[PDB]
Parts: C-alpha cells; sequence; structure tokens
C-alpha cells in the first residue's frame, strides 16, 4: 500500500547555491534570506511511483519548489507550521529524487523556515537520513580501497594520486597512502589552502595527546622544509604533519610511504609527496611510534568529506600505479584492491558510495553528490600489472 514518507531538512536538505542566503540548521531551513537561494532535499526511491508532496513550514512568502522542469508556487501564510500542499511528481525510476526550493517574495525577513519534506501516496521502499545523525548524514559516506600486500615484509608503500576537475570538492580529503597505524594524503581546504597530510596514531588510546605517556608518545624524528608538526587528539591521538602545497586538480601526485621497525621496539613513519608542479619530492615528516614493531600493513586509500553542507556534492580521485617495496629491496606491482564504505552508508541512509575500476588501468573512489549507482562491502577490484616501477633517489630522499 502506499506510504507516508516524511524527510527531514536538518538530515536530507543543503543550500546548492549562494550559500550564505539560507542556512540547514537542527531545525530545516533558517536564515532564508536571499531569492539567488537554492536548498536541495534528496531521498532515495527503490521504485516508479507517484508522490504527493507537502512542506511541513511556516512562513510569509511566496516559494518555488520544483522537481527537474516541473515547478510549483506555494505561498507560505502562517506563523507556526503547517503542513502546506505543494502538488504531485512522477518519478518515472528508481534512484535519488531531488526538490528544489527557491524563495520568489517575502513579505518579511525572510523566504520561512521549513523543517520537513512529505510525500504521500509514495509506492515502494525508500532511503535517506532519519534515525541517524544528520551531521555524519549529511557529510556522506566515506569509502575506502585497501590494496593487497605481497607475502613477506613491505617497507614502502608507493601510490599515485589524480583527482580530476568533476572530482575536485572543497573540504575533501583524498587518502593516498595510509597504513595500519596511520594516513598520508591531500586535502582541499579553502579557496586559498590545500595541505599535504601526515598522521601517525599513537598506541595509547586516548582522546587528549597530552593524556599519552611520554614514552608512547609519537616522536618528530625529521621534519621536511615548511612542514607545520603538531599533536591531534578527539580522533584517537598523535602527531601530525603538514605541507601547505597548491595540489592542482588533473595532476597526478606520487606518495611514497616508508615504514621501517627499529628493532628496538619502535617502528618509523616516513612520509614522501611528488609535487608534480616542481617535480620534485618532498619530504613531509617521518616519525617514531613506541611501543610498535612493524612493517608496512594495510595500505589503502580513502575518499571523505569534511562538512555536511558539501554533502549534495559529489568527489572523486583515482589512484594508479600501486608499488610496494620488501624490506629486501625487492618491488612488486600491486593489482587487487578492496571496496568499503563507511558506517553512514552500512546504516543505508546514504547510498551515495562507489568505486571500482577506471577505463586506464586504475582504481577509483566516488562519494556524495546523490547519484544512484553504489557498490557492494568488500567488492574486490583488480588492475593490470603494468606501470612503471619508481625510480627512487633513496640518498637525495634522507638528504631532505
Ligand atoms: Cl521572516
Amino acid at each position: 500500500q502506499p506510504q507516508q514518507v516524511v524527510v527531514g531538512v536538518s538530515g536530507n536538505g543543503y543550500v546548492t547555491r549562494q550559500q550564505d542566503g539560507a542556512r540547514i540548521t537542527q531545525r530545516g531551513v533558517t536564515h532564508w534570506t536571499n531569492p539567488k537561494s537554492i536548498v536541495s532535499i534528496y531521498f532515495y526511491l527503490h521504485q516508479p511511483t507517484t508522490a504527493d508532496l507537502s512542506l511541513y513550514a511556516k512562513g510569509h512568502s511566496e516559494i518555488k519548489v520544483s522537481y527537474g522542469k516541473k515547478g510549483f508556487k506555494v505561498n507560505l501564510q502562517s506563523n507556526d507550521f503547517t503542513k502546506v500542499p505543494v502538488g504531485s511528481i512522477d518519478i518515472r525510476q528508481a534512484g535519488y529524487v531531488r526538490i528544489d526550493l527557491q524563495g520568489v517574495s517575502k513579505s518579511g525577513e525572510g523566504f520561512g523556515e521549513i523543517k520537513q519534506l512529505i510525500a504521500d501516496n509514495v509506492t515502494g521502499k525508500s532511503n535517506y537520513v532519519k534515525d541517524f545523525s544528520d551531521y555524519w548524514g549529511r557529510r556522506g559516506p566515506s569509502v575506502h580501497l585497501g590494496y593487497a600486500l605481497p607475502e613477506g615484509d613491505t617497507e614502502w608503500f608507493y601510490n599515485e594520486i589524480t583527482v580530476p576537475k568533476e572530482g575536485e570538492t572543497m573540504h575533501s580529503y583524498y587518502m593516498a597512502a595510509g597504513f595500519g597505524e596511520g594516513y598520508f594524503g591531500m586535502q582541499y581546504n579553502s579557496p586559498t589552502e590545500r595541505r599535504i597530510l601526515f598522521s601517525v596514531w599513537s598506541p595509547f588510546d586516548t582522546q587528549n595527546p597530552k593524556e599519552i605517556p611520554d614514552d608512547q608518545k609519537i616522536k618528530l624524528l625529521r621534519q621536511g622544509k615548511d612542514v607545520h608538526i603538531g599533536e591531534f587528539g578527539n580522533e584517537g591521538s598523535g602527531g601530525q604533519s603538514y605541507l601547505k602545497y597548491p595540489w592542482k586538480a588533473g595532476n597526478t601526485y606520487k606518495f611514497l610511504m616508508q615504514i621501517r621497525p627499529d628493532g628496538n621496539g619502535n617502528t618509523t613513519y616516513t612520509a614522501y609527496f611528488y609535487a608534480t608542479d616542481e617535480k620534485e619530492w618532498k619530504l613531509i615528516a617521518s616519525f617514531l611510534r613506541p611501543k610498535t614493531n612493524t612493517w608496512y600493513k594495510r595500505p589503502h586509500s580513502f575518499l571523505e568529506n569534511f562538512s555536511p553542507e558539501q554533502g549534495y556534492l559529489s568527489r572523486e580521485v583515482f589512484f594508479g600505479n600501486q608499488w610496494a617495496r620488501s624490506k629486501e629491496g625487492k618491488w612488486s606491482r600491486l593489482t587487487d584492491a578492496t571496496f568499503t564504505h563507511d558506517a553512514t552508508a552500512s546504516a543505508q541512509v546514504r547510498l551515495d558510495y562507489q568505486g571500482g575500476n577506471t577505463k586506464d588501468n586504475r582504481f577509483y573512489l566516488k562519494m556524495g553528490g546523490f547519484f544512484n549507482e553504489s557498490v557492494p562491502m568488500g567488492t574486490k577490484f583488480y588492475c593490470k600489472p603494468t606501470g612503471k616501477e619508481p625510480e627512487i633517489d633513496w640518498e637525495a630522499l634522507k638528504q631532505l
């Protein structure tokens, strides 16, 4: 039987144009002052169906509600929330449904406050953010690729990363060369700032790095030119380093990660970034992790959106030419990548998670942006063992 689908704006709506002219909060749409602003609400339907749309809203205004080219003009004239009819739409196929809101006239300060989109008489199952963190829900599902290492002990992992222009999205972490105890990648942080980040967790489990015993603190061994070193907390704790570097979409950068136990019960982690635009390797940092005796484990990559406001945009990244070097000095081309998604995806509140093969023998990750094809947890992807073995001046790297 058809059912009512109540879609909360706080977990499913975004200001998608003129960001300063409306806001999504725990209340839904508030501070909606600019007629140029567009608010978009997304929910997924499993089968074709009609839907009678209403808004749970209040205000003194005229707004425009749209589903593709079909638009409805809607007056709000109330001080308190009421269920305001919009009109019927026909969803002709499964997938994400995007409903847009735009201000047309405001009798006072703003276009009104919108708490929910209500879709009545809907046939079939739906997915969207409900009974789930709006914050994490809107940030969307992070995705991961894990690469299989050969047998034996790997000391270095090498991976080539390219963020295509279509995948370049502010407030994203493109994590290239992770390992069992931390991360190495690049971020697009603001219009004037992009960072190469390298983080290593302490073995001591705490949310405050100052609560880590001295003999378990991550120690700085080497620091690259212009690199900033500090400590982090609130997601476990440890040491981090970054280099401000204006990386460009469409360019291929190289991440070279060294993990080497010292034989004295510590392991050293040394991160090198190839600044393609300058054609030179940079040292980010070398950190020592105490109470740890490991070679390289769990080489992996991930794609993450930091900003709930950016959830409506996709982001994407390509990873190519994965190599591992054994402690004995032997290079092997890696071929096997396993795709996983985060718990937001597992909750099925966001279905816009994807990864796999490119047509040019790379792997990709893609999330956000409310696209319609997902990929199951644990799906294995493969590449041909082609590509140029890395030619690294090891001595020169040691002088950085
Ligand atoms: Cl108002």
